């Protein structure tokens, strides 16, 4: 079940940051011809890949993933750390491949095919065939489309997000979190935000919790802020790996505003319990837009001038103030709405119709 099972096989080379649409119409034609198609995802440990947080590691596994009710297909990783361009290392990056070939096969007198797009790699390939019962053979194929789509999908992600694989695309998805008190005309902004422009969001854990669990907020305890800030994290994962997300989504809240109303309303040493909870959450955590709603729940509601300057406080905590925008109205912009649905243009570069 995890060695390629046919006795003619090819093979496909790639570094798959990310893998897209291209990639996979060239690989169902290429498992088509033969009985198995060994892929090769290549890295180097600061190769282009990685430098946008998809080190080759990460490639292999998402490519695992995508390619997880394949039999015929078998994802393997060709590790690069040798000599550059003049080397005796094709010698060595040669047997680095047949290698991968070599252990991912069953049924020794193969006939492989290599799909290669680059002319340089089949000439010094056909030099460096290994002398078991195999007989290689090398085909071309054309990547100068492929290897030039993924160049534009790292450069502008939400344009080309169609043809993004599934698998890669909660990488490169736009994040826009609202944060603000019990003042929830949150919730009804979240929704008219996102059913704008056709993205999904999530909702406010803590109604959620409180409601089911049936208790206050004066009622909530240590333990009960815990599985809020797991729940609302589960929740806006949800979103984000939503098969509806379309290039962004909206989360309603953070484990941050749930960090403030734990900060207050939390015997401190009770707080100071949570705070690697807190830690490992927040990391875990990308934004890319945060609106703040300004003071304009039975417990929450009454202290929002409490709330407001403590959030605030711990945003720069989190040096996150440079993706914080704050809508306020006197003194720009007519509505809040108005206001947050022009932040999301400069912030992820969608149109907005005007009135
Ligand atoms: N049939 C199934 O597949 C099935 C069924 C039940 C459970 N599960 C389990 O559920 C999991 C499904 O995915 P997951 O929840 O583990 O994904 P995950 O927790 O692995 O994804 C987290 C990643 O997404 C990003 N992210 C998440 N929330 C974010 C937010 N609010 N803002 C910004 N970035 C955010 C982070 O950068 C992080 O690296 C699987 O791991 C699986 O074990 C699967």
């Amino acid at each position: 079940k995890s060695k390629l099972s046919g006795k003619n096989i090819g093979i496909y080379f790639g570094t798959f940051a990310p893998l897209h649409t291209g990639h996979q119409q060239q690989i169902y034609k290429c498992a088509s011809l033969n009985d198995g198609v060994l892929l090769v995802v290549s890295g180097y440990d600061n190769d282009r890949g990685a430098q946008i947080g998809l080190p080759l590691e990460k490639r292999f596994r998402y490519l695992r993933e995508a390619f997880n009710d394949e039999e015929n297909i078998k994802v393997s990783m060709l590790n690069e750390n040798d000599l550059p361009e003049m080397p005796n290392g094709w010698d060595e990056w040669a047997n680095r491949l047949f290698e991968l070939i070599h252990h991912n096969t069953l049924e020794n007198d193969l006939s492989v095919t290599f799909y290669v797009g680059e002319l340089e790699y089949a000439a010094e390939l056909k030099k460096r065939f290994p002398a078991d019962g195999n007989q290689y053979a090398v085909e071309i194929a054309d990547r100068h489309d492929i290897s030039l789509s993924a160049t534009q999908i790292r450069e502008n992600p939400q344009e080309h997000w169609t043809h993004i694989n599934r698998v890669f695309r909660r990488h490169f998805s736009k994040v826009v979190t609202v944060m603000g008190s019990a003042s929830t005309g949150k919730t009804t902004l979240v929704r008219r935000l996102a059913r704008s422009i056709n993205a999904p969001f999530s909702e406010e854990y803590a109604r959620e919790y409180e409601e089911a669990f049936n208790i206050d907020d004066d009622e909530l305890k240590m333990d009960d802020y815990a599985r809020m800030i797991t729940g609302q994290y589960d929740a806006n994962s949800r979103e984000v790996n939503s098969p509806a997300n379309q290039g962004i989504v909206f989360l309603d809240t953070d484990a941050i505003v749930t960090r403030v109303y734990a900060k207050l309303y939390l015997p401190k040493e009770d707080f100071e319990q949570l705070e690697p909870l807190f830690r490992k959450t927040i990391a875990d955590e990308r934004m890319d837009l945060i609106l703040v709603i300004p003071p304009i729940h039975m417990e929450w509601e009454e202290s929002r001038h409490e709330f407001h300057e403590e959030l605030m406080r711990q945003l720069a905590e989190f040096g996150l103030l440079d993706k914080v925008v704050i809508l306020d109205d006197e003194g720009g912009y007519l509505t809040r709405y108005h206001h947050a649905i022009d932040a999301v243009h400069e912030y992820t570069g969608v149109k907005i119709e005007r009135l």
